[PDB]
């Protein structure tokens, strides 16, 4: 199945092939295709994107690392792009990780970007 | 299942009830369901924007439906938040929307938004 992975920062090659899989059958590449949004801006995160929405509930846990991790545009394009899809339990699931986001005193300015995006997420997805 | 719809603008009630439902069961509704992403200002807004995500398979033609529809905001709502999490065939049923769209001589100014929405996400989403 990790064949079916992206090899690169354009390959589409694998999507057609992926929109067959589901729930209980992609987990073990899921964490491995959320490697590919890392940067939105290569072409094939934005195929990869509804992949990984749709089979968000196999995705949680590894949704959490990330926001966890010390990639700062990593987290912050799952904040920006997956949160808004996240059904209420997964939603509820991260809130924790938006709450520390937001919490992080802004020493350098790409801290500034991600504590931003987080408190206005929570400002809006939470009330 | 018609009960299961949102009675008004801020009325979550029912979303835990509908992340139960599945594609083959949530069809009847789906169309209703949309009708909340008119205005996605509206509290409720929000919380079936992932719903009919997730079911976007079943929603397909009534996505079409609202594109060929006469409600400005309506589309641009669905379009702008809809369209980027799209599978590729789903995404592929709506290009001629875009296309249509985007093509549209721009008399007023609400007009303009959506022909620019719909040049840009072209120009994004299908390169």
């Amino acid at each position: 199945l990790r064949d079916l992975i992206p090899k690169h920062k354009f390959d589409n090659s694998t999507i057609d092939q992926l929109c067959k899989l589901i729930d209980n059958e992609i987990e073990p590449i899921i964490f491995d295709l959320l490697k590919w949004l890392q940067d939105y801006n290569w072409p094939i995160a934005k195929d990869i994107l509804p992949v990984v929405v749709l089979h968000q509930s196999i995705a949680m846990p590894h949704i959490l690392t990330i926001l966890q991790g010390n990639d700062i545009m990593w987290k912050y394009w799952v904040i920006k792009l997956m949160i808004p899809y996240l059904i209420y339990p997964n939603k509820q699931l991260v809130k924790s990780e938006l709450e520390r986001l937001s919490s992080l005193e802004i020493i350098n300015e790409d801290i500034r970007e991600i504590v931003n995006l987080s408190k206005d997420y929570l400002h809006f997805y939470y009330p």
